[PDB]
C-alpha cells in the first residue's frame, strides 16, 4: 500500500506479462527458449575458456610433443571464439542470440504500442484536450522504447553478470585455496559502493550544468531575435561581453561536472589497481613456489581482468534504468483510467421503424465554463426541416454536439425513437446517423480512398455512383493520374466548397437514417451553394434533417424554426410567425438585409 | 581550385589556427606541453608494460626468490595502473590529460563561439530576412561543439593510435624474427578494407530505415490530429490496420538493418579471429621449443589483443567524421561575407553645430519586392514637427529605416547638417540621433535596467530623474520588490503605453539630437496619450521632430505636413492648405470625421 516500487511493479505482474506471447506459439516459446540455452552457454563458456589458458600455459611450461598442443591451442582459439574477447567482436552467441532476440523484442513492442493505440481510441474527447498530443504521443513511443529496453537490460544484462560473478566467486572460494575469494569481494563490494556514491555525487552537478547551459541560450536566442534593437542604440559589445561573461561561468560549471567524471573514472581505476595489487599472492605466499604452477598465475591475471570489464558499464545504465522506469510509469498511470463510456449488457443496437427524434428538458453545462443549453423540448416528425439559426453562441453547436453521444448531461435522457440513448450501444448510434461537419480534412492518401472511408471494402462504385450523385464525374476525371492523386494536404489545396461536396458523397456512401448538416459551408460565397444546392440537399430526402447556419439563404423551410438564445427557447415558433409576430428572428431578418449590402 | 577537403582545408590553416592563444601565454602553452607529454608518455607505457608482463612468466618459468619477484610484480601492477586495462578504468595519465585538456578546450570553444556571436552584430538586415534564426543558432553552436570535438579527435585518437600501430608494427619487425609483422600488418589492412566496405554498405539501409521511419510517423500523426474524423464513420479498424502493414514494412526494413550491422559484427570477429588463428605460430615453428621462452607466448596473446581493442571504435567515428566536417563547412562558409557596412577611412563621425535634416530625391525599390520612394526632397530647420501621415503603405515607414543607414538608396546621398552620411562612420550617426519604437520589447531583467541600456554604468539617476521625467517614479515605486521587478516577459503582462513611456525614457537617457518619432502608440486608447503627451513631448524640445501616425488627434503642429502616396510627393503642402485647397488629406479628413463615430 505504500508508494515504492515493488507493490505497483508486484500488482502489474499477476499474470500481465504471462499471457505475452498467444500469437505465434508454436515456433516463439522455441525461440526465447533457445535465446536462454544460448545464455547459459555463454555464461559456461566464460569459466571453461580460462581453464583451457590455463592448460595452454601448462603444456608450455612442461613440454610436451606436438600432438598434444596443436588441437589443444585450436580448441583454445575455437572457445574463444565462441565467446570473443572482450568488449571487442562481442561474441559469437551473444550477438547471435540477440539475433534471434530481435523478433521476439518486435512482437513485445509491437503488442504494447498497438495497445496503447487501441486504447487511445476509446476514452473520450471531453478528456481529448489536454493542451496537446504530440508530446503524448512523443512519450508513448518512448515508453514503448522504455519498457522493451527495461525488460531486455534486466533479463540480460544485471542478472546474468550477478550470476557470473556468483559462479566466479564460488570458483575462487572453492578450487584455489579460499583466499582469493576474499579478495574478490572486498574489491567488488568496495567498487560498487565507489562507483554509486560518486555517481550521485556527480547527478546535482549534472542537473546544475543543464540549467546554466538553457539558461545562457535563452539569453542569446531572445538577443538576437531582437536584432533591429541590437542594430538600434550601437550596443553591440555590451551585449558580446554579458554573452561572453555568461559562457564563461557555463564553462566553469562544466568544468565541475567534467572534474566530477574524470574523479569517478580515478576513483574505478584506483579500486581496480589495489584489487589487481594482490597478484603479489602468486609469489612466496604458499602459491607458485612450492605447490601450484606457473598457468595459475596467468589464470588470475586473465579471469580478473576479464570478469571487470561488464563492471565498467554500471555508468550509462543507472541513469537509463531511471529514465525508464519514469517513463514506464508515466505511460502506465497517465494514460488509462476511463472517462464516458456506458456499454452496458442488456442493450439492443436500436429501432428503426421510422426517422423520429424527441427531445425533453436537455440541461448542461461545460463543466462551469462556457453557459449551454437549458429548458429546451420539442418533437420532429419523420422527415422535416429545421433550423437552429439565433446568435453565434454555444447553444447552436450544443444541438449538433449531443444527439451523437459524447456525453450524458442529465437524469433526462434523449429519446430517438423509441428508446433512451443511455441504454443501447454506441456503433448502432454512430452508424445510423450521418453529420456532415463544417470544414472537412482529407488525409495523405489519394481522393478515391476518402470517399471510401465510410462503407469500407470500395466495391467498384465509389468514382460510378458516388461521384456521379454528387455530381462531381467531371473533376474526378479531371485528374492527372485519372484519379488517384496522392496529396491530401501536401500537395494542392482542393477548393473550399469541394470538401463540403465530398464529405456529402462520403454521407450518401454511409446512407444515414437522420442527418445532422452542422454548418454546411461557411467559408465560400453563396452563389455556388445556391447553385449546387439541388446536389447537396439531394441526400435531403424522406429523413430527419437538423441544419445549422447563419447565411439565412439557406433555410426556406418556413414550416417551423428553433431560434435559440443562450441555450433557451422562449417563443418554439415558426419562420413567417416569427417574421410576423414573435419579432427576435425578425430583428435578425432587419440586421440581415442591412447586413447583405 | 578543385572542390575537395584539402585545398579549403589548407587554406584555412594558413596561420589562422595559429594565433590561438594570445591570452593565456604565460600558462596555457604548459598546459598542451605537458598534454603531449603525456601523450607521449602513456603510448611509450603500451609498450613498456607487457614486457613486464613476459618478465614476470619468465621469472616464474625460471623460479627465483621471492626478492626478485615481489618488486617486480609490484611495479608491474604500478605501470598497469598507469595505463589502466582495457576498455576499462580508462588508465591514470589518459583520463588526467583530459582533465587538463578541458581547460584549453573551454578556450578554443570561447573563443570560436565569440568570434560567431560577435560576427552577427555586423551587416544588414539585407539578410535579416532569413526567415529563422533558431535554426542558425542550433547550427552555430553544433558547429562550435562540433569543430572542437573534431580537433580533439582527429588530434588525440586517429594520430596516436597510428603511432602505437607504427611502433608495434616496428617492434614485431625488429625483435622477434620479423615474421609476426607480415601477420600483423595483413590482419590489420583486411580488418580495414573489410570494416570499410561493410560500412559503406550499411549507410543506405539506415538512410532508407530514417526514411521509413518518418514516414510511418507521418501516417499515424495526421491520423490522429483528425480524431472527430475518425469517431465520423465508424472506420479505426481500418486505420489500426494500414498502420499495422505499415510498421511491419518498417520492421522489416530496419530488420535488414540490423542483419546487415550483425554481419560487420560476424566479419570484424572472422578477422580479428583468423588473425589471432596465427598463435599456433608459437609452437615448434623455430619458435618456443628451440630458441624461445614461455613468456613469448602470453606477450604475443597479450599484446595483440591489447592493440585491437582501440581498432574495434571506428565504428561510431566515421560517420562523426562526416557530420563533423558537414557541420564545419555550415558554420564557415554560410554565415561570413558582407552585407552593407562600409567602414571606409578618412571619416570624422558627424557635424552638430544645429539640428538641420535635407533631403534630396529619394530612389528605392524593396529587390523589385515592395514599391516604395521616388522623388522626394524637402528642408526641415532646426526645431519642427513634421507628419507622414498618408495611406498606409510602404512609404510612410520608409523614412525611419533610411535615415538609420539601414542601407544605400541611390545616387543622391542623405545630408544631415553639411556631411552625406555615406562617407562618415555608423556609430556617430547611430549615438546622436534616436527613434521611439512602435512596440517595446523588454529583455527578461529587471525594469531599472532596462531603462539603463542608453547611458551604460547609470550609477542611479535612472530611478531619480528619468523615472521622475517620464512620470513614472510612482509606478516604478509600487513593485512588490520596490523597484527590481526580475520580469521581462515571462511574468506580467505590463500594458500598452506603459512600454511607449519607457521606451521614451529610455530616449531621455539617450539625449538624442534628432527624434523619429515612430508611430507612437497605434494599439491602445488615445484618451491616455492626449492626456500625457505633455510627458510624451517632453522629449520634443528644441530638435528635429519627425512624427508618423494614422490617428490624427496628435499632429496639431499647423506648420507643415508631408502626406505621402505611394512613395511620391506630389503637393508638398501644409496642414490648413491641405484642408482647404489640394484636397487629399481634406478627403482623409472627411473618412476620418465619419470613423471618429
Amino acid at each position: 500500500a505504500q508508494q515504492s516500487t515493488w507493490r505497483d511493479f508486484g500488482r502489474k505482474l499477476r499474470l500481465l506479462s504471462g499471457y505475452l506471447w498467444p500469437r505465434g506459439s508454436p515456433a516463439l516459446q522455441l525461440v526465447v527458449l533457445i535465446c536462454l540455452g544460448l545464455m547459459g552457454l555463454e555464461r559456461a563458456l566464460n569459466v571453461l575458456v580460462p581453464i583451457f589458458y590455463r592448460n595452454i600455459v601448462n603444456l608450455l611450461t612442461e613440454k610436451a610433443p606436438w600432438n598434444s598442443l596443436a588441437w589443444t591451442v585450436t580448441s583454445y582459439v575455437f572457445l574463444k571464439f565462441l565467446q570473443g574477447g572482450g568488449t571487442g567482436s562481442t561474441g559469437f552467441v551473444s550477438n547471435l542470440r540477440t539475433f534471434l532476440w530481435i523478433r521476439v523484442q518486435q512482437f513485445t513492442s509491437r503488442r504494447v504500442e498497438l495497445l496503447i493505440f487501441s486504447h487511445l481510441h476509446e476514452l473520450s474527447l471531453r478528456w481529448h484536450l489536454g493542451r496537446r498530443t504530440g508530446e503524448v504521443l512523443r512519450i508513448a513511443d518512448r515508453g514503448t522504447s522504455s519498457v522493451t529496453g527495461l525488460l531486455s537490460y534486466l533479463v540480460f544484462n544485471v542478472i546474468p553478470t550477478l550470476a557470473d560473478i556468483i559462479i566466479g566467486i564460488i570458483y575462487f572460494s572453492m578450487f584455489f585455496n579460499a583466499w582469493f575469494g576474499l579478495i574478490v569481494f572486498l574489491c567488488m563490494s568496495l567498487y560498487l559502493t565507489l562507483t554509486i556514491v560518486v555517481t550521485e555525487w556527480r547527478t546535482k552537478f549534472r542537473r546544475a550544468m543543464n540549467t546554466q547551459e538553457n539558461a545562457t541560450r535563452a539569453r542569446a536566442v531572445d538577443s538576437l531575435l531582437n536584432f533591429e534593437t541590437v542594430k538600434y542604440y550601437n550596443a553591440e559589445s555590451y551585449e558580446v561581453e554579458r554573452y561572453r561573461e555568461a559562457i564563461i561561468k557555463y564553462q566553469g560549471l562544466e568544468w565541475k561536472s567534467s572534474a566530477s567524471l574524470v574523479l569517478l573514472n580515478q576513483t574505478q581505476n584506483l579500486v581496480i589497481g589495489l584489487g589487481l595489487l594482490a597478484g603479489s599472492l602468486l609469489c612466496a605466499y604458499f602459491v607458485t613456489e612450492q605447490k601450484l604452477q606457473v598457468g595459475d598465475y596467468v589464470l588470475f591475471g586473465t579471469y580478473i581482468i576479464q570478469l571487470y570489464m561488464p563492471l565498467n558499464w554500471f555508468g550509462t545504465y543507472y541513469r537509463m534504468i531511471q529514465t525508464n522506469f519514469i517513463d514506464m510509469e508515466n505511460m502506465f498511470d497517465l494514460l488509462k483510467e476511463e472517462t464516458e463510456v456506458k456499454d452496458l449488457p442488456g442493450a439492443g443496437p436500436l429501432r428503426f421503424q421510422k426517422g423520429r427524434i424527441e427531445f425533453e428538458n436537455v440541461h448542461f453545462s461545460y463543466a462551469d465554463g462556457r453557459e449551454t443549453l437549458q429548458d429546451v423540448s420539442f418533437t420532429v416528425m419523420p422527415g422535416q426541416t429545421l433550423a437552429l439559426v439565433g446568435p453565434s453562441g454555444a447553444g447552436k453547436s450544443t444541438i449538433l454536439r449531443l444527439l451523437f453521444r459524447f456525453y450524458d448531461i442529465s437524469s433526462g435522457c434523449i429519446r430517438i425513437d423509441g428508446q433512451d440513448i443511455s441504454q443501447v450501444t454506441q456503433a448502432s448510434l454512430r452508424s445510423h446517423i450521418g453529420v456532415v461537419p463544417q470544414d472537412t480534412v482529407l488525409f495523405n492518401d489519394t481522393i478515391a480512398d476518402n470517399i471510401r472511408y465510410g462503407r469500407v471494402t470500395a466495391g467498384n462504385d465509389e468514382v460510378e455512383a458516388a461521384a456521379q450523385a454528387a455530381g462531381i464525374h467531371d473533376a474526378i476525371m479531371a485528374f492527372p493520374e485519372g484519379y488517384r492523386t496522392q496529396v491530401g494536404e501536401r500537395g494542392l489545396k482542393l477548393s473550399g466548397g469541394e470538401k463540403q461536396r465530398v464529405a456529402i458523397a462520403r454521407t450518401i456512401l454511409k446512407a444515414p437514417g437522420i442527418i445532422l448538416l452542422d454548418e454546411a459551408t461557411s467559408a465560400l460565397d453563396t452563389s455556388n451553394e445556391r447553385a449546387i444546392q439541388a446536389s447537396l440537399a439531394k441526400v435531403c430526402a424522406n429523413r430527419t434533417t437538423i441544419v445549422v447556419a447563419h447565411r439565412l439563404s439557406t433555410v426556406v423551410n418556413a414550416d417551423q424554426i428553433l431560434v435559440i438564445k443562450d441555450g433557451c427557447i422562449v417563443e418554439r415558433g415558426r419562420h413567417e410567425a416569427l417574421l410576423s409576430r414573435g419579432g427576435v428572428y425578425a430583428d435578425m431578418w432587419q440586421l440581415q438585409q442591412g447586413q447583405e449590402e
